[PDB]
């Protein structure tokens, strides 16, 4: 179950054996004598040792990027960047840690009194497949800026990842224990969250997951951080740059194949300029190329596992079945690997199931509106709430989006985008929590009211 | 089961019925629409009606207070006090929620990129007996001020103290949906957190509870806040002002005839003062003035319910026959209510099952150990970690006790108090997440990003 599966030729590469239950204990013990010193450890430290996981990504962002493309699939390219990006936020934390965990200072008619920010101890990181690199020291960077130790349960297709990002972080001097990743299955993770060690969880991944473990982590009076999926919506009003939000729809759509939580999923399209983006939307598809993720001309690798690939098939499938329109695309190649074509679907019949799901594919769900509050009442019409992208010169109608979209974050005449520099998260059932920015590191720690008289 | 008993004489003094499921619904129905339109209300409108619920507090603190005291047995001057630090709370939020919800800018390649918050819903509080008044404006102040609705599960023991909360926000001038008290069971809670309309959920109680409540909002993929019990540690050093100490020791474990989450439990003393400090305390205690809540001069009432006297009884019977010495009280009184007396335990045998549990009446443990080390071994030898204090002159000594114990709040040469100024909350298996200070109405927003390109 643990292993590489090369999704481009369907190729099994490595099997790995799962920690035992007392091999799970054994580095829970690790990691708690391993806190008990790193707590003590100096922001100084901390920062250093950041700074040179920062330079060892930086360094080896095409080794890495290899790892990543041969595990799941994306682009080497993209794969490439995700590396930068991981480094960048090590950066972030590296740079702005100790400012943001100061003592913060509160006048009362006490002598002192302030908050001070502590770490809890071992954290549980669950983490999925689709930024296999980037998704973990989303979470680590400021996890171990904050003095707290973590094990990182990652997404069983992605175990060369999972061992090369503990791998990294021991070069860069973390303390043996500070950082751990166990090769084990989601059955174990209850085992995991029950253990009175590890004291938060967080879960970057889809509903199913994020409901175990944050159902679990409640049950033992554990605070938790969910990132779940996302339907997000990318609406396109008449005063849009309308060649830009083709480009960037484009982009947001097929991006690391489709299987990006925050990935353009339902274009929302007013009806006065509808015709014009979706015959430009149709062209960008239709020219994509397909191909092997390794090479630098390819835009669409294979999609990450057969099971992935077999969802979105049924999914497609049944709204064709319905009476949905298939503009291009709409059924996996015949070729080998786990390939699933750019693809649009327009007039989507009322009611349509896959209205309400997730497409974690590169497949465009398009719709006509006529005004505004349409526009929204659509946009927010699902049960995620983690994205959204609208665009228009309006500054009435830009601020209604920013108002009224039902989303954790929302960006006007650009893509969504995750930044260190923000705070990131869902509404709804995409997750609570916010990842990044000041509110990142603030997740888990004590923040420790003292009162001196 | 949803019914005033007074705790003084045993009297059921009222019945309520409890609410159907369609009934439930039908309070949500309304609560979501009243959100709906009480979300695009302005921060000066919400200030006016909580400034008025402050009014009302202020004004009728006396006939408030008697509810508390018939209800759950509190003295009326300790519930005066409740009622007044009620107000308070409302008009901190008054003061501060706008600015405390404005935009925070990043600087960014953006022409603008910040954060707003906005409110999420519908809450669900669940609130116990022991503070009727306070834990509800706790939460409602900021949860109301940041344009949430919320429905209120009261403990079934304190009906009246429901229905006063809900009719004084509605006399304040806050619309018909946008706070309801829900006369429901235990059992029936479940229903609302698995209702779609409600977003979040808060809970201040114990931790069976609060397990429940976390759990099946977790599964519902919903945030939470725990406020559960605490066996807070009250450490006393050789250079402490012994007097105060005492005196300060005794008021914080004997307050709400002992039924605090953050009362004195633990009474642990340096071997140089223990002598001088417990003949002291003993004294103090036996001086306490058991009787009627309602006569002013009382400083003990009875304990809330039957089975809260029926617990405590038990634990302590057990104790004793382990080896724990009485040094006074120990046994319930010969008298009609549900008195139990003031109580210290001394030479508490090692491993003793009480060491590890909450007392939830006015029993103090007391312990002696030799140096700092010991002190704070024991201090945070416990499943929980919601408050500390801990005495001293000593500025290295005061950082270690800072740094060292493991809780959510730390006082210096003081009783552990909340202050709607800064921020309160547990650690461990006294819960997550924090009221009061800015961090109280953070809690229930959606902190959403905003990029405009
Ligand atoms: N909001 C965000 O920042 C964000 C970002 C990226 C991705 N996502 C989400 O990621 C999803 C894509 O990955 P996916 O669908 O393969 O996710 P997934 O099945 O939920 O897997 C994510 C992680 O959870 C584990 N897992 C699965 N079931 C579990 C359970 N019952 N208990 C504990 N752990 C469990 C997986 O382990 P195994 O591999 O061993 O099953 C993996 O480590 C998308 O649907 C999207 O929702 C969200
Ligand atoms: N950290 C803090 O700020 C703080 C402050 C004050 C008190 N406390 C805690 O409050 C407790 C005092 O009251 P208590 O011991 O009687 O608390 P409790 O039993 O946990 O009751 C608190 C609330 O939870 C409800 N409840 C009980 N079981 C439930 C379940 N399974 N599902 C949903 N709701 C449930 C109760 O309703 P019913 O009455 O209908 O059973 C009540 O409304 C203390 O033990 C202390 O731990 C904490």
């Amino acid at each position: 179950a643990i292993a590489t599966i090369n999704p481009t030729t369907g190729e099994i590469c490595q099997r790995f054996k799962a920690l035992t239950p007392a091999e799970i204990d054994a580095k829970l013990a690790k990691a708690q004598e391993a806190f008990q010193a790193y707590r003590r450890t100096s922001f100084s430290q901390r920062r250093q040792w950041l700074e040179n996981a920062a330079a060892i990504l930086e360094r080896d962002t095409s080794k890495f990027a290899e790892i990543m493309t041969t595990e799941m699939g994306k682009t080497h390219q993209s794969a490439i960047a995700e590396a930068e990006k991981s480094a960048l936020v090590c950066r972030y934390y590296a740079e702005h840690g100790e400012q943001f965990l100061a003592n913060e200072y509160t006048e009362t008619q006490a002598t002192e009194s302030y908050v001070c920010y502590q770490p809890l101890g071992i954290l549980l990181a669950v983490m999925p497949w689709n930024f296999p690199f980037w998704q973990v020291f989303r979470f680590a960077a400021p996890a171990l800026m904050a003095g707290n130790v973590a094990v990182l349960k990652h997404a069983s297709n992605v175990p060369q990842c999972a061992l090369a990002v503990e791998a990294i972080l021991e070069a860069a001097g973390f303390p043996e224990g500070v950082f751990q990743t166990l090769l084990i299955g989601a059955s174990q993770v209850e085992q995991v969250i029950k253990d009175p060690r590890v004291k938060a969880a967080t879960l970057t991944g889809s509903e199913p997951a994020g409901a175990s473990l944050a159902s679990l982590a409640g049950q033992e009076i554990k605070p938790t951080l969910l990132e779940l999926g996302g339907s997000d919506p990318f609406v396109v009003f008449p005063s849009a740059d309308l060649d830009e939000a083709v480009e960037v729809g484009t982009v947001a759509r097929t991006m690391n194949n489709g299987q990006s939580a925050i990935a353009a999923k339902r274009f929302i399209l007013h009806e006065a300029i509808a015709a014009e983006f979706l015959e430009k939307l149709h062209l960008k598809f239709a020219s994509l190329k397909i191909g092997d993720p390794m090479a630098p001309e390819t835009d669409i690798g294979p999609l990450a596992t057969e099971g992935i690939l077999q969802d979105i098939s049924r999914q497609v499938d049944q709204a064709v079945a319905a009476g949905a329109k298939i503009l291009l695309g709409g059924r996996p190649l015949d070729r080998a690997g786990y390939f699933y074509p750019p693809t649009i679907l327009t007039e989507i019949p009322p009611g349509a199931k896959i209205l309400q799901e997730e497409l974690f594919a590169p497949v465009a769900m398009v719709f006509t509106v006529k005004d505004l509050d349409q526009a929204i009442a659509l946009a927010n019409d699902i049960p995620f709430g983690l994205g959204a992208s609208a665009w228009t010169n309006d500054p009435a109608e830009q601020q209604r989006f920013i108002q009224e979209l039902d989303a954790g974050a929302v960006f006007i005449n650009g893509m969504v985008k995750s930044d260190p520099r923000l705070p990131f998260g869902g509404t709804k059932r995409s997750g609570y929590g916010r990842e990044l920015g000041l509110a990142g590191i603030r997740t888990f720690v004590n923040a420790k009211t003292v009162w001196l008289k």
